[PDB]
């Protein structure tokens, strides 16, 4: 057999790559059963020569605010819930112990006696963007290890990431979409995955992700609750994400960075009356009260209107493009491109046809036409804010949405925003 616990020899070629380059402290209210108590510093735990050499690497200093409740919690092999969206680190908040007990426990004795990839711990995201910074910060602590990490993301080449896996992943970092294609060709098996993470669950729930999710989880041959080491990271905490961290964790711990509650912020909301004859009137003026470049996402409610609103608003001279089904992967792939840099920076679109697509974080999402469902609704506005600055999601409503007028108004006020006068005297 071998051993996954020295560090292997060095290569300054490769310390070139990974090493060449901040708020304070929060409050913290951890709520779970037996739970143990955070630490202050990294010598505090032996989590490994491997990982105390590499913290070292990158000019570590102190654990962050959720790193420093997060980190025992992991390594005490306990299921946890961390909620925090003003919290830095949350993405080493769970590589460091995760990685100590692979160097630590090994790969199992069922990788070693073989000689389709089956990796050790996954971590799930929505965006290219996040995966690759979850992923380069692997590559940060494998260092000097036995661990090689792999990312696969949609919107990208498969086959080149197919030869990237091939190469052998133990830890795998992918978006739901691209991991369930993985599987269907052979190429991924969840049979021996110890340690799985759902980084940014809400957004995940957003983009439409969860039929892969539960897909990944539950509808495999991944490991069941219990047995495997689940964590999620999400910003806010709707009905969606406490039924499904009921289903994948078992007897979790809770943890929380001060606001910690549903509807994220960062978004603004406004609620307009707008019958359907004057909708197209409404998003002119809303359009022409634009910023110069900020990018527009606008929701509608079928096949037929997407395009009709599409051609609406080039022949008014604005530079939009639609994605909405009736135009195959040839034109909608080249959408998000044309979409993620100037060129068309209105992007039509139905709610299915966005389902998966990591738009390119949004400014101002506009509900040309209303769901029927308050949870659609928050997955439809979650598309725009971001950790840090402020979007804006505007919605047209009128006599077709009674039936979301209750939920609409509580959920208004949840998020402490302005609410129509008019809406409260509709319940
Ligand atoms: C408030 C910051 C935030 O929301 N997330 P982040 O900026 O992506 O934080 C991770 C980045 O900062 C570096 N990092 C993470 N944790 C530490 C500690 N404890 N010391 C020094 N640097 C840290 C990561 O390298 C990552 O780039």
């Amino acid at each position: 057999e071998d051993d996954w616990s020295k560090p292997l020899p060095p290569s300054e070629r490769l310390e070139q790559e990974l090493f060449s380059g901040k708020y304070d402290d929060i409050p913290v209210e951890a709520t779970g059963n037996n739970c143990p108590p955070h630490i202050e510093s990294f010598s505090d735990v032996e989590m490994g020569e491997i990982i105390m050499g590499n913290i070292e690497l990158t000019r570590y200093t102190r654990p962050t605010p959720v790193q420093k409740h997060a980190i025992p919690i992991i390594k005490e092999k306990r299921d946890l819930m961390a909620c925090a969206q003003t919290g830095c680190g949350k993405t080493a908040a769970f590589l460091l112990p995760i990685l100590s007990q692979i160097y630590s426990d090994g790969p199992g004795e069922a990788l070693r006696a073989m000689k389709k990839q089956y990796p050790i711990s996954l971590v799930l995201a929505p965006t290219r963007e996040l995966a690759v910074q979850i992923y380069e910060e692997a590559r940060k602590f494998s260092y000097r290890s036995r661990v090689r990490p792999c990312v696969v993301y949609g919107g990208a080449d498969i086959g080149q990431q197919i030869r990237d896996l091939e190469r052998g992943c133990h830890l795998l970092v992918a978006t739901p979409g691209r991991l369930v294609d993985m599987m269907e060709r052979g190429k991924i098996g969840l049979d021996f995955c110890k340690y799985l993470v759902l980084d940014e669950a809400d957004r995940m729930l957003d983009m439409g992700f969860e039929p892969q999710i539960r897909r990944i989880v539950e509808q495999d041959t991944m490991p069941p609750k219990g047995v495997r080491h689940t964590m999620m990271f999400s910003a806010t905490f709707p009905k969606e994400i406490q039924m499904l961290a009921r289903d994948f964790l078992d007897e979790y711990i809770f943890l929380a960075v001060g606001r910690v509650g549903s509807t994220s912020e960062n978004i603004t909301q406004k609620v307009v009356w707008v019958e359907e004859s004057d909708k197209r009137s409404f998003l002119l003026d809303l359009l022409n009260a634009t910023g110069k470049d900020s990018l527009t996402l606008v929701f509608v409610e079928t096949k037929k209107g997407a395009d009709s609103l599409e051609d609406f608003l080039y022949h008014e001279g604005y530079a939009c493009t639609s994605i909405h089904g009736d135009r195959s992967q040839r034109d909608r792939e080249e959408a998000l491109h044309q979409f993620r840099s100037g060129k068309s920076p209105i992007l039509v679109a139905t709610a299915v046809a966005a389902r998966g697509l990591d738009i390119s974080n949004v400014k101002h999402v506009i509900n040309f036409d209303l769901p029927s469902d308050i949870e659609e609704y928050v997955h439809r506005i979650g598309r725009t804010g971001r950790v840090g600055n402020l979007g804006l999601a505007t919605s047209f409503f009128n006599e077709r949405n009674i039936n979301i007028t209750k939920d609409l108004l509580d959920l208004l006020v949840e998020a402490k925003q302005e609410v129509p006068s008019w809406l409260e005297n509709m319940a």
